[PDB]
């Protein structure tokens, strides 16, 4: 195996779904949908499957339709006109965006910040790159009395500083947070900004669940803010904004001297993305640009749709004295799970606590979900190995299953 | 701007394309059917889009139904059991699926070996590993005294032979080949064989066109060739294969101990593919799969099409004095064009001829082609720029408005 991908063949992420694939479980545990998505976006597949043309190459980077629409959707957010070819380039996934982010601008022995826990990819993608992937973690603060939220969590700005080096390349924030839910504040984002100008660093900005926010917050982007634009590449998501996650389309978005050079790795790797899959996004897109002001909206009626969800799932969670904390944002819940009984001595491995926890909850409780350790790098694990991440954009019936067992756990 | 990507920036397709602004020209430059797909493939493309599940994750290395039917495919080739987990990988075209092998097995410093003209990814992708491409031209032989033809064209065993020294990784196989149409026969498979056999180097076959070879012929896979199979990765496209070219679905066949390698790529880089895409194209695949005797399995019918297209084709070209080299396989054609009137004084700055003549023939008789050079290493423009490419999976009133051009052409 070539040296760039030496010790990143990391997949667990398989076990967790060997775990959940035994079919009287319930999974709560990958991030996987199983509400319809959107009518109007399967419409708009099967509509372009017939389309001859929508089923041949379409342009490198990406379809003109799809950035068109992303070019005027994100021209409103921005409040700045996005100049659809030099601005925007279209790829597989958010994933691959955060691939051509990373390939295209970093370089062997340059440092990526990374807030802990992370998104997973974050460090292998780093690695790959040949850099130093440098971590700081959020730390939680006191409670408001009440409930444990997202917001009560965050990072020491001069730890934070502390990090910034003259090999600072980058840092990668993730707001929306997966894993915690946490929706970064513009108090939040403005030391970070402070730092990348400071510093003259990047910032990649993962801001796939830029529309799953719930009340009280506001989704801002870094981006925005004085300095940043020239710095930032913020990054969205197909398969977040409509809950069609096997569609594998996202879109990075910055300034062109940046998008430059993610578009030469696009076109070096994989040149294009498929046609009609863009074809029927840009045609959703639209049905969806022209009513932002309403409810009917999927960008206000799926987060108010799943506030509902999130609420019952902190009460579940309540209802065994796992110990939620009430994410700002997302569709993810961590429980920390300590409280409970621990009953793991008689399982031999030393892997952490809630990859133990999660496999008893497995075989005795019939429910799957996620330890907050694999978003963890390994110093960092044994901070956070109590907590285990839920899932809820499901469905009733499937918070209903969940509902007896959590009922039923003593 | 990363180091990585150092002059990989260059897309002279965007100009091209430029010259396939309408203004109303018959198009005959690049790989783009204008054919419609086979009416199921659309079929299920619609269908998968309807239903839920299929809109969301699948497994990251190709969905399911999907790499069972590639191994019962090509299981059915091989003459071998294929094991549909750990011997394929589902990549975002086979342009990922080269750019998968290139990155999980090739480390800077390491040679590869390369046929000129060849697809023009090669060159760059080995480039981007930090590879460096070694290059052997594919030479004439006298022709049969009739015709010109793909297999008049051959490498010289003993200059292959001397482009291999012990920092040699691989050399890129692709057959048919683009753009010369060449099925390349056992004997020169045999060749290549022997030297990565006893320079213990990979080879990275490109046989996306395995299925379009016509009359006197055939497809020999060069992993079944003694002691290649633990060598050699395989890459095939549902873009060429189906005629869905905006598809982007490709596939690496190989051994574990390979294929694991381009798994790590693809998990840190894109992760899944579309499940859609997929879920359809493994019924479009099973539907042909159990018709491979008949004249209408796809496989049959899409060759048998495009032969008389091609024969049509040839004499187009000859009507018109653009001494043609009829293909073996494969759906593009190349044309001497030196022997017209040479014509280009309105020009010549001397970037290559072809390129000249490529503009001239869309300026004054509205068609356009590709000059062959685009598929040279530089020190190999000056062998090939009087060599023009042509496209012929066209519809007939696409080559009809060929012929009205022709016609005219005088």
């Amino acid at each position: 195996n070539a040296k760039r991908i030496e010790g990143l063949d990391s997949n667990v992420w398989v076990e967790f779904t060997k775990l959940a694939a035994d079919p009287s479980v319930v999974n709560l545990g990958q991030g996987f949908p199983d509400i319809s998505p959107p009518s109007y976006v399967k419409e708009e597949l099967s509509k372009a499957a017939f389309i001859d043309n929508m089923n041949q190459y379409t342009r490198g980077f990406g379809h003109p339709a799809l950035v068109k629409a992303l070019s005027c959707l994100y021209g409103k957010i921005y409040q700045r006109q996005i100049d659809p070819n030099e601005e925007i380039l279209v790829a597989v996934g958010a994933y691959g965006s955060l691939f051509n982010s990373i390939q295209g601008l970093v370089d062997p022995g340059d440092e990526v910040i990374i807030m802990v826990p992370f998104y997973d990819c974050y460090e292998p993608m780093v690695r790959m790159a040949g850099a130093v992937p440098v971590f700081i973690p959020l730390r939680s603060k006191p409670t408001d009395g009440m409930k444990w939220t997202s917001s009560d969590w965050t990072f020491d700005p001069r730890e934070l500083e502390s990090k910034f080096s003259s090999k600072t390349k980058a840092i990668i924030l993730n707001t929306p947070h997966n894993p915690l839910g946490k929706v970064y504040t513009r108090q939040e984002l403005q030391v970070i900004a402070d730092l990348c100008v400071k510093h003259d660093t990047l910032c990649i900005s993962d801001e796939v669940y830029e529309w799953l926010v719930y009340t009280g917050h506001t989704h801002v982007k870094i981006a925005t803010l004085p300095g940043m634009w020239e710095r930032t590449i913020t990054i969205g998501s197909a398969g977040k904004t409509f809950s069609v996650t096997g569609w594998k389309l996202g879109w990075s978005i910055g300034p062109a001297h940046l998008i430059k050079h993610l578009q030469t790795v696009q076109q070096n790797s994989f040149y294009t993305c498929a046609t009609p899959l863009q074809a029927a996004l840009a045609e959703a897109f639209w049905i969806d640009i022209k009513r932002m002001d309403d409810p009917e909206c999927y960008f206000n009626s799926l987060p108010k749709e799943l506030e509902v969800k999130r609420d019952r799932m902190v009460r579940l969670l309540n209802s065994v004295g796992l110990k939620p904390i009430v994410p700002d944002g997302g569709y993810f819940i961590i429980a920390d799970v300590s409280s409970l009984g621990a009953d793991l001595s008689d399982m031999n491995s030393d892997e952490p606590y809630d990859y133990k926890f999660v496999k008893w909850m497995t075989k005795h409780k019939k429910l799957t979900a996620i330890p907050v350790s694999a978003f963890c790098d390994s110093k960092s694990k044994p901070h956070f190995e109590k907590l285990v991440r839920f899932c809820f954009i499901k469905k009733d019936s499937t918070l209903d299953a969940a509902e007896e067992i959590f009922r039923a756990w003593n």
